[PDB]
Order: structure tokens, then C-alpha cells, then sequence
């Protein structure tokens, strides 16, 4: 069983640091794979850090360009280097059987909006659990409310994603039947 | 010379109709288990499947144990032919000691018992009180409601993917007997 | 009078916890004992909490093997663990006076066909009552109506089962007659 | 690498069969080979049961005797049946990298003891752990250190006998170092 988790590839937040390694620990701990975008900046490094002390295994998946710019995390188990952006989402999400997003960026928002996409059309049944402990992502969800009541986003498509608040709730919604 | 008498399987099959292709289907597997020297454990009755595939494996030489509640010998449907007739008080000393004297367990058309046999074997495989296979065969699609609803299950998390692999479909003889057949 | 409630082993959908919490807090409003399989997830731990909640005593039968996985719910009034899955059914259906069979997977098909066959086949007149609000077992109804018309399954089997949507049907058809 | 446990042949406590089913799948998720009495009922049908359920391999040294009284495990991946008990000891310390006492009565605390006095007087340096989560052998151990006091035990017997409250710090004494 594989969980990919999304998350910010920039700040050194404790907070962010904290949850993220938290959540690779408990991966781990499930005897589940980690697959992540690579990276050993920020909350990437940290979740893939903690998942490996706790024993797990841990799948990379990062375009040539980061690892040319020396942001690879070259301690995962397996490094897959791919020639693009969009070879790499394509191998996280077929290798993956859940989705965790944490606090991030741009670069986590296109893993979010690239996934929902697809679970919403009905591509994959595939788990995507949003992990937001502090409201991080309260500003988004208020606005894609907004979009339901005006009729650009469906109820349907609201409920493909699950918001949790903790990590004990986001291992239940990406565990196995 | 081939080892005989190693190896027994079940089969679940139905009591009542008398469609051709369901006969066939079960002298087909009753012929078959037999010819590999393998011990038939049946319902113990004489009608619809249950007769051909005791019938047929008694035909090829085979040895045939039927375990058969009282219940059913009260509506005349005891194979006395059988090599062994085993009369059971209860339905559940009837599943439990089919269970315990197979290796095997195949599944054919059949309604409420069949389905019945089926369920508790794949709960009990599943759950993993034993490892013995458990294989459905299916020619002409008779399972195909049941399968595609079960795929529903599948969709929503009542079933998963291990249980799904516990249970072995096929729509042919050879291939059931290969999924039953020891290593 | 004694209920056994026969239901949904693994998953948490809001509509399942609900129907099964809704089923455990009427038993115990009758004064009625629940018997259940004595696990605490999904539909079963929901079931036996709401009678207790109620103030209903709840009897778990559950076989070693589930134990061993830490599957027991020890505020059962009564916990039967048994050496088998077929002294586990046997010791549930002793107890009962009637049945109720909820949305469930492979387990609850085994009990509920395991009933409908000593039924059937005259080992006793309780109650075996599907309460299906949404249609979970509708699939599954259909395909038999099929074997009904074929000739595979016999119309006294078929009307042997009570089907109802609603709490209030499904122990109106389990109460004693 | 082998592990041996020693448990409880009689009483079907539920904490109990939690903790040697806990063990059993502990042994089996480091791909080590469980080494047990063969026995069905009570801890030692639970320790083995769940090191197969995890795909663990399990050895059954049994002696003849029991095997009489419907005690053997038919499921044993090996079932090696002895003449003799002073055999059926031997062959399970021939066999073992390392031992596990869990809660038990007279049969447990022979093979207790009986390791124990060879790693004492240094016939061999395989690790004797017992794992008492709730103070089973509370009263056993004050009395032993009782007859430390008194010069009837030495320091050195006292410290061969690793004690220890949980499965996790039980597989780490019993690993190889
Ligand atoms: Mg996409
Ligand atoms: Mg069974
Ligand atoms: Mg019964
Ligand atoms: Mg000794």
C-alpha cells in the first residue's frame, strides 16, 4: 500500500516541519511506501526523513532540473529522475493508492488540482485527504465555496476531497478497505 | 505410475433445475476430479448438479462422499449411490466437516445453499483459517449479477482487494482443477 | 427477546455509522438484548455502543482469530470468543430471537445466507429481517429475482427473507408475533 | 533468525492472547522463524496463528504425550513430535537465536529456568527476554531478588534475564547484535 504526499518544497516553518515528518513517521509506521516529489528542502525532506528512521520505504519522484539544481533527495530508497513535470505526477499517481496534501505552494496546489481533476471526472477512486492542522488552506476552501454557490465547482466534485485536521484521521481516510 | 487418492475436493452446486448446460457442467467436473484421482466431497444428493457431478465421478472410477443434512433426506434427495453418505442433525455439521475433509472447494451454478457454501468458505479464506482454494466456474455467466454487484462492493470499501483475490473465477474445467490441484 | 445484528465489518460512511447506531439505540428502546459479531469498527461497533448508550446489554460473539487482531470490543456486557467462525454463528443464532442483516461485505453475506438456508430448510421460524435504506443490496436482489425466474432459487425461499428501508418496519417484523 | 516463546498452555484471558498474537506477528514482520510447543489452545495457539497470518514461518516442538490429547497445531509450517519432553526442550534450544517468556504457569517456567541456568553457567549467549506487560511475574521476581539478598542468586543470574514491558523492546534484546 503507497501513500504520495504533497507538500511545500520552501519554508522551514517548525509547525510545517513537524507535521510533515509526523505524517512520514506514521506511513511508516502502517508498513505502507512513502512515493514524494524527491526533495530534502523543507516539509519534502522531512517527510521522507522521518518515514526512513521509522524503517519505511521511500519512493522519489523528481524532474532532471531539481536534481540539477542539487534539490534530490539522493537518500530514498528509489530515485526515479524524470525528463518532465508532467512524467513526473503521471508515475506518483500510478504508483500511489493515496493522496495526502500538507500546506504548500504552487507546486503542491498542481498536485492537488492534477488529482482532484481526475477523481472528480471519475478517472480513479483513489483517496486525496487535505491535512490542515492551522487553516493553512482556509482561504482556498472559502473561496471554492464561493465557485459552488455561483455553479463553477459541483457539490460532487467538493466532496472528492476530505479536509482532516490531524494525522490520525488523514492515515484512517488513505488506509486500505 | 500417478499417485491416486492424495487429494479431495468439494463442490457446491444447485439442488433443483435440470437446464442441460448445468448437468453438463457438473458431470464435466465430476469426470474430471476423478479422472486425477481425487476424492468428490458433495451435498449428497441425487438431483440437478449435485447428481451429475457424484454420478459422472463415480462413472470414471471415482470415490464419492456425500454429507447431507436431514433435512434434505426428508425431501427424497439422497444419493444412496454415494461411496460414503454422511446424514448430519444440522446444516452447520454438514458445512464443517465438507470444510474439513477437502483440500478444495469449487463452485458452480447454484442458488440459497450454493451461495451459502460459498460465502462461508471465502469468509473463512479470507479471514484466513486455511489456505485451500476456492474457485468459481462460471461458462455461461450465471455469476454475472452477483459479480458486478460484488465489484460495487469493491467501489465503496464492504469488500477489499485481498478478499476479491481469495476467491479464483474461471469459465472452463481445466483451468478450475489447475487452481485446485496441490503443490 | 433478543436481537443479533449482522452488519458492515470495515468501512465508516457517514449514512452505514448512522443506520447502525439508529438500529442499536431501538433494540435497547424495546428493553431487547443485541447479540453482535463483538467488534468495535465500522457498522458492529456502532451498533452495540448505541444499545449500551441506551442502556441495552449487548452479547459479542467473535472467534480467536479476531481477537488475535485486536478486533474485541471489551465493554461488550457479554464477549463469547469461540475457536471457530462456525461456533461463532452457531452460539449467535442460539441466542436470537430474530435477525436483522445491515449493509455489509463478504462476512455479512455469510450470515445472512447461513440464516436464510436454516430457515429455508425449516430449522426455525425467526425472523431474518434486511434493512437496506439506500439500496446497498439492490444488485444483489436483483440477480436472485433472476435465479427465481430460472428456476435456481424456489418462491419460498425468496419470501423466507423480510426486506425493509426503516428502523421502525424492521423491528415491528422482528418483535415477537 | 530463530526466535523461541515460551507461553501459557491453559487460560484464554483476552489480554493475554492480544500480547502473544502481538508477539507472533512482531517475529514474523522481521522475517524471523517462530519456534513454539506446537500447542493450539490458549497463548501459544495465539503466538503461532499470528506469525502465520503475517506470512511467518512456525516451527512446532512437541512431545508425543500431547500430541495423545489433541494439543498439536495442524497447521504448523513444521511439526517436530519428540519421544521425550527433556528432547522436545533440547531441540527448541538447538533451533532458537533467542528466547521469549511470556506470562505462563509450571510448563513456562521449565523452559524458563531451564534456559536460564544454561545462559547462567555460560553454555551459550542467546538472549532470555521475558516480556510481562502487566506484571504476571511480579511476585516470582521480588521473591528471586530476595534470594539475591541471601546469596542463593548471584548478580550475574540476575542480569542474563532481560525484562521488559512491551513487543517492541523485546524484539530489539532478542535481534542480532
Ligand atoms: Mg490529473
Ligand atoms: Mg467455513
Ligand atoms: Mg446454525
Ligand atoms: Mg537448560
Amino acid at each position: 500500500w503507497t501513500v504520495a504526499v504533497y507538500c511545500a518544497a520552501s519554508p522551514t516553518h517548525a509547525e510545517l516541519l513537524e507535521l510533515a515528518a509526523e505524517v512520514g513517521a506514521a506511513i511508516a509506521g502502517r508498513g505502507w511506501t512513502l512515493v514524494w516529489g524527491g526533495g530534502h528542502v523543507s516539509a519534502m525532506g522531512a517527510v521522507a526523513s522521518a518515514a526512513r528512521a521509522c524503517g519505511g520505504w521511500t519512493v522519489g519522484v523528481i524532474p532532471k532540473m531539481l536534481v540539477y539544481r542539487e534539490l534530490a533527495d539522493h537518500d530514498a530508497d528509489e530515485l526515479i529522475v524524470t525528463d518532465t513535470m508532467w512524467e513526473r505526477k503521471q508515475i506518483m499517481e500510478d504508483r500511489s493508492d493515496a493522496f495526502i496534501v500538507l500546506p504548500g505552494g504552487v507546486g503542491t496546489l498542481d498536485e492537488l488540482f492534477d488529482a482532484w481533476t481526475d477523481g472528480y471526472l471519475g478517472t480513479h477512486d483513489k483517496p486525496i485527504v487535505m491535512v490542515d492542522p492551522w487553516g493553512h488552506f482556509d482561504g482556498l476552501r472559502a473561496w471554492l465555496n464561493g465557485l459552488l454557490d455561483t455553479g463553477y465547482v459541483s457539490p460532487t466534485a467538493m466532496e472528492r476531497l476530505v479536509v482532516v485536521d490531524n494525522v490520525k484521521d488523514a492515515l484512517r481516510a488513505c488506509a486500505p478497505s
